[PDB]
């Protein structure tokens, strides 16, 4: 039985994701890279192969919006297209399925709120009336952007416009400094039903100081959702870090945090789940395995367990 017909239409109570009976629930999956140059691997085939192998139970679709990225402003039509092959294969499968506004160049969710606004609305007039899609408004908000400043503006104007249409999805809302400064949401939060805020983290690169800060966090009541982790280093020049990622799940999982690590594709990076030349339709053998894709893959399997 599939993840959204055994879940239904989740909801946010306090720091806690919970099903349609109430019960914690935990999301746990991986993201694509950028759909403008590994949108091969966002097909139902590559989706399958994760929810009945790996046992996810959640996929990203990382839409870069940067225009010097050839993300969305660039080529528009051409990516939204690629992210509705990639919901319609989620909802086909019964997954849930995060729609990722991936600015990161673009540092502030400000410079393209008009076609935020635009293109979120299509989207949940589209997507919003089954309980699969969550909607990732900003992936990382970083340099002079803070949440009181610039990103809580943007979130309440965008959330606004997606609520108008679609009441209860789930809205998942970046924070400061690459999605770290979760500890600033708790001095204005946002009233709207079905809110939850971003953490990002790399095993080479944060450790127990970032954990703390998610810790005051909730415990203001602000709810976590980790909508992007690394097994490798920020730069991604260490490997894999596989003892600080163990460390890293067994928080998450103490507190029943989703978790969606990066990325579903063959680069050759650290980071990278797939190895050179991975079939993008799915069915991967060890071989085309990475290190960071066999540990994923056994970790999603151990959780099922
Ligand atoms: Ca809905």
């Amino acid at each position: 039985k599939t993840p959204v017909a055994k879940n239904g239409q989740l909801q946010v109570v306090g720091t806690a994701l919970l099903n349609r009976d109430g019960k914690p629930f935990q999301l746990r999956g991986i993201s694509t890279h950028g759909l403008q140059w590994f949108g091969q691997f966002a097909n139902k085939d590559a989706f399958q192969t994760l929810r009945d192998d790996w046992k996810a139970n959640v996929v990203r679709l990382a839409m870069y919006t940067d225009p010097n990225a050839n993300g969305y402003i660039a080529q528009p039509e051409w990516l939204k297209a690629k992210v509705k092959e990639g919901v319609e294969a989620a909802k086909e499968l019964g997954m849930y399925v995060i729609i990722d506004w991936h600015i990161l160049n673009d540092n502030d969710p400000n410079l393209y709120k008009e076609q935020a606004k635009r293109f979120f609305a299509e989207m949940a007039r589209e997507y919003g009336n089954t309980p699969n899609v969550i909607y990732e408004i900003a992936n990382e908000p970083n340099g002079d952007v803070t949440w009181e400043e610039k990103i809580r503006p943007y979130a309440d104007e965008v959330i606004r416009t997606i609520r108008s249409i679609d009441r209860d999805n789930l809205i998942i809302v970046g924070t400061g400094t690459w999605s770290q400064d979760v500890d600033d949401v708790a001095s204005d939060p946002l009233p709207y039903k079905n809110i939850m805020y971003a953490l990002h983290f790399y095993a080479g690169t944060h450790g127990q100081f970032l954990r703390d800060k998610a810790n005051y966090a909730l415990s203001k009541g602000t709810p976590i959702f980790v909508t992007e982790w690394g097994t490798s280093d920020a730069s991604g020049d260490g490997g894999v870090f596989l003892d600080q990622s163990r460390e890293w799940l067994k928080y998450l999982d103490s507190k029943t945090i989703s978790w969606v690590n990066w990325s579903l594709c063959d680069k050759n990076e650290a980071s990278a789940a797939l190895r050179p030349g991975a079939d993008p339709h799915g069915g991967w053998g060890d071989d085309h395995l990475s290190d960071s894709g066999r540990f994923i893959k056994a970790k999603l399997i151990e959780a099922l367990e």
